[PDB]
């Protein structure tokens, strides 16, 4: 099965790969299939189930947390991962895009998706995206109340910069969990702009979002070059699909990051924690960043 | 009376709202009317004044010091932020504009100022601009002569990265007051690079500057965002809109007036009754960017 | 003779300009001559060499460990410094270029630069350049290691972010001993990305590759206007030539920078040297700065 991993110093467990619930909406699933599909993924290893605030305009959470109830068996056997940050404008009163970080406003959005997810307490919450307007002191508080209640076992952010991530942190007891950022070849500027540097450094395991570019990999007709050299190596490693190449490609990066699998297939999903037995080397790593950019290494 | 703020750890306590001198030779004052208009602005509440080492060809400081000297009982409602470490070509030995902080030269313009604006110390001494020769343990040296001396109490910098901010900062045996740099609808790129996160994380406060954001004409969408939501907060300017707009940045910084006019003053000090909500923020933020936040 | 420096805290003592040899092949020199370019050079006070794995088709080293075999009571004279982390095609093993900073790869590579060399040890090994597989943990072992068993005395890093230098040094129990990044009138992003700051900062002198920029200072036509001023500020000081005015330019610089010399004529590596005592006025400096760059600040 999937490995495990302690994502921070202090932090949880959770297994190398991660199952991402963002277009749970799309995959058009009842309770009574879904908890088949959430049986199925978590028996391979996958127990960490993404979420947030905002998916499925605020939809996802309450979706899922209708097979939890028909199949309360399950909750223990899962780490639930959530976020909150953000306001879509698929409420009347965000007449625009925006965010609210706001003390109180995080705690309404915490209680809710324990709520939604019929979950006495999350695993996992994140600040789900850096605000220009946040308060490093309400944030904290926040979470200081949420994690006496019990609703909270840990804390981290998402797709913040190293600045934000340590300005939040100096105002914490407890380390990090994690800082969910893109990873994939199509999508390298974290591999050097320090954020991974200060994740590696701080022994924080960041969960990396759409390695897939959000599946425009095998459609967007820009990379060619790259699914050519992905299909090569496919074959010099033994893989069963490029996806697997790029899902170890990742897994690879010496921060140790825990690959979000979005396929709403189960059987996408099982051919991806296979790419955990693949060992990539390091000319077979280069190999693949170049065709994915175009040039090689300063 | 404007708000009151310690913009830093042991820090001292300005006015929310600060007064710049850099345009002074361009308001056409005298004396006599620089001492109406000093003891009209502080009369409202901003107590805070800037000004610099070399602003208006290096005579800004010499006559807001011929207005103190015709009013000595202004010099003690006010608090002086003074600058040095650039030169320019105003002067006949220097051929090319540079910056200099060196040790005896940042204590020599020091004391230089202190004379211009007839008083004996300044309350703080801002590094105007990061220099690529600047030598962290040369300028610890001055800072720490001229504390001594009782001639300047704080010290702070300008317009610098994180960097060069901790650079100086490790060599201080006393937390930097402040770190003024520029914001604005007009130019955010200190929101997120960094620079306003450090600050918020030191617990400093930062002076912004320059908050042509109605001359220039590319600016007209968010013109009219100001214009709109003046109306919602019933604010009695776009101005009083953008000076909110900044005073509620978490970083919390003070707004540095620039206006010789002194109903602009006042105007732009009543920025702070109104009260912004978070929509309206990402709303005139978005007008002058154009796009939406990731 | 040229100054002594010591580039870091508890770090060695070098020379305040070292001397590269990169492009010594180029010099289509003999091992009896080389021995007396290395005999001139370190009697001028140049006494820290520069080495590194790949430099010439990975031959370098071990040309210059003929110059030190015919003569190996020059050795104990010199401060050597080489590298690692680098993976060319100029090799069959590698069908494209990277990096590599495994432990057992730098070992390895330590190792075999002290039999390229001729020498039973390193005063300073750096890793080449920063990689994106780099993990911390491996590099630092590899170098506890090498450190224990005596191979090699100090390591530092090259062309290092401040990021990737700190991180790195998160895991290392000494003082990484410097970041050789490339500084010149022509190259100034570090001057200003806060790379220098970090080492003036921590009191890390670091060493500076390339400061003639390869050398195109004199002969790319994008520097006129550089080259004349150059030669301004040269008769104001009354230096001897417009490199040694670009070497004043450079060791004035804070961080107190160690320019490394590439000339393989001692002449050359004789006059660059005596920009150890011209004084540069920071308004000459600005004024350098302008005419490589073409504006203000
Ligand atoms: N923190 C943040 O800001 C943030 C933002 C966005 C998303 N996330 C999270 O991170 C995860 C990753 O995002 P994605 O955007 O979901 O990531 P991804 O892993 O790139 O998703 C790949 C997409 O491609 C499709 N796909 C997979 N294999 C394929 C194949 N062989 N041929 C054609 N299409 C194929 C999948 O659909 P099939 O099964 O559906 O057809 C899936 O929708 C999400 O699940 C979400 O929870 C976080
Ligand atoms: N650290 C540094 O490097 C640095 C450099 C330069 C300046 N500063 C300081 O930064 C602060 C603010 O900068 P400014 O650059 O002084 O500030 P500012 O806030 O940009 O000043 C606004 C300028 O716009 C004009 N204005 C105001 N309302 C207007 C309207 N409705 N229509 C047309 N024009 C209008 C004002 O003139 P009216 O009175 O004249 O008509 C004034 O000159 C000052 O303290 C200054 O000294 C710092
Ligand atoms: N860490 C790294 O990544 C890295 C990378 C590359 C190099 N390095 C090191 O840094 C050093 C500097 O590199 P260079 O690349 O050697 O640096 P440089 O100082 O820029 O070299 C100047 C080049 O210009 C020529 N030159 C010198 N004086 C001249 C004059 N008056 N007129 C015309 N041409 C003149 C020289 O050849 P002549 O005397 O020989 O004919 C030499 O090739 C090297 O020694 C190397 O060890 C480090």
């Amino acid at each position: 099965l999937v490995q495990r991993i302690t994502i921070a110093p202090q932090g949880p467990e959770f297994s190398r790969f991660v199952m991402g619930y963002w277009r749970l909406m799309d995959w058009n699933m009842s309770a009574r299939q879904l908890v088949s599909f959430i049986e199925e993924h978590l028996d391979l290893g996958v127990t960490t189930v993404d979420h947030a605030d905002i998916y499925g305009g605020y939809q996802c959470e309450a979706a899922f947390g209708e097979a939890l109830k028909l199949a309360p068996h399950l909750r223990e056997r899962m780490e639930i991962v959530s976020k909150c940050g953000i306001a879509t404008t698929a409420r009347e009163e965000n007449v625009i895009g925006h965010y609210i970080t706001d003390r109180d406003h995080i705690i309404k959005s915490a209680e809710q998706s324990l709520i939604n997810l019929a979950t006495d307490h999350l695993d996992l919450l994140l600040i789900h995206r850096p605000d220009p307007l946040m308060d490093a002191d309400e944030v904290a508080d926040a979470f200081k109340h949420l994690h006496q209640s019990g609703k909270v076992r840990h804390f981290g952010v998402s797709n913040f910069t190293p600045a934000q991530f340590a300005l939040l942190q100096s105002r914490l007891p407890f380390t990090l969990a994690t800082n969910q950022v893109e990873i994939s070849p199509v999508h390298q500027p974290l591999l050097l702009d320090g954020t991974l540097d200060q994740l590696q450094q701080l022994r924080v395991r960041p969960m990396a979002w759409s390695c897939l570019g959000g599946g425009r990999l095998f459609n967007d007709d820009y990379f060619q070059p790259l699914r050519d050299e992905l299909a090569v190596v496919a074959e010099e490693l033994n893989a069963g699909s490029i996806e697997q190449v790029v899902n170890a490609w990742v897994l690879r990066l010496p921060s140790q990051p825990l690959p979000i699998i979005g396929s709403g297939k189960i059987e996408r999903v099982r051919a991806a924690v296979e790419a955990e037995t693949l060992k990539m080397t390091r000319q077979q790593w280069f190999r693949i960043r170049k065709a994915a950019l175009g040039y090689d290494v300063p």
